[PDB]
């Protein structure tokens, strides 16, 4: 016919047309989250919302490189390095440092996260912005693994609303990705979801990321519609807008038929 006939009963994934200044990059918020509490975080509650009732710590904007790779410092014979997780032996080593004379189990500060200076192995974050995709089709977005909570998010009204990224968080738990840590155990690695776009829309995207201890990981992906994957770096991808809860036609409930 004249027209497409749009996604069955309204499954569109709703996006969005904000009119302001487009900004490279997601904008970061963090808030606080106590060290070794491994429960808070197991709630999808707090995953999807609740993190912003606790202190907020700061913020960075235009982040294009999303991806988590935190490592404790090692105390070692020749001086404070990094140790990757798979590296650690013992009680404890770090292979071609010896053994390390502080705790995995207390709170270390660094700018590894963002260039905010905090303490990555206890906090709680959000990344916000649109995703723009270039192709139309299916998109698959994955968490490699998780070390501690994450969940990803992709839609108005999932992720956040249109033209509203900056305000506080929805209360939608309808996850994208659900790689919430379980009350007990572990979950797969290579956890993902997926997202049908129309391109040039703009895709409200949220990241929501959790660590109690040590070592935080998230190695973020997205698997485009031409078979290709983009990991880490989304720029070129990826964009923030001002508020602004003014403009009218900035949501778009179904891109299949506007
Ligand atoms: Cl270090
Ligand atoms: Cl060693
Ligand atoms: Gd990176
Ligand atoms: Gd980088
Ligand atoms: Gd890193
Ligand atoms: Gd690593
Ligand atoms: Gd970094
Ligand atoms: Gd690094
Ligand atoms: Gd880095
Ligand atoms: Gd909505
Ligand atoms: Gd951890
Ligand atoms: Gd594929
Ligand atoms: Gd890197
Ligand atoms: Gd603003």
């Amino acid at each position: 016919g004249l027209v497409p006939r749009g996604s069955h009963m309204s499954g569109a994934t709703e996006a969005c047309l904000p009119a302001g200044q487009r900004k490279s990059g997601m904008n970061i918020n963090f808030y606080q989250y106590s060290l070794k509490d491994s429960s808070t975080y197991s709630n999808a509650a707090y995953m999807a919302y609740g993190y912003a009732s606790k202190t907020k710590l700061g913020s960075v904007g235009g982040q294009t490189d999303i991806s988590i790779d935190y490592n404790i410092p090692c105390v070692s014979s020749s001086g404070t390095f990094p140790c990757p997780q798979e590296d650690s032996y013992g009680n404890w080593g770090c292979k071609g440092m010896g053994a390390c004379s502080n705790s995995q189990g207390i709170a270390y500060w660094s700018t590894d996260l963002f260039g905010f200076y905090t303490t990555p192995t206890n906090v709680t974050l959000e990344m916000t912005g649109y995703f723009l995709p270039p192709q139309t089709g299916s998109y698959t977005f994955s968490f490699a693994t998780v070390d501690d909570s994450a969940i990803l998010s992709v839609g108005g009204s999932i992720a956040f609303e249109c033209c509203a990224q900056e305000q506080p968080p929805i209360t939608s738990t309808n996850f994208t990705i659900n790689g919430i840590k379980p009350w007990d155990g572990s979950l797969p690695d290579n956890i993902t979801g997926t997202v049908y776009m129309y391109a040039g829309y703009y895709y409200p995207l949220k990241v929501v990321y959790s660590n109690a201890v040590s070592w935080g990981t998230l190695p973020i992906s997205v698997e485009l519609p031409d078979g290709t994957t983009v990991s880490d770096n989304f720029e070129g991808y990826v964009y923030s807008f001002d508020d602004d809860l003014s403009q009218s036609n900035c949501t778009i409930p179904d891109p299949s038929i506007h």
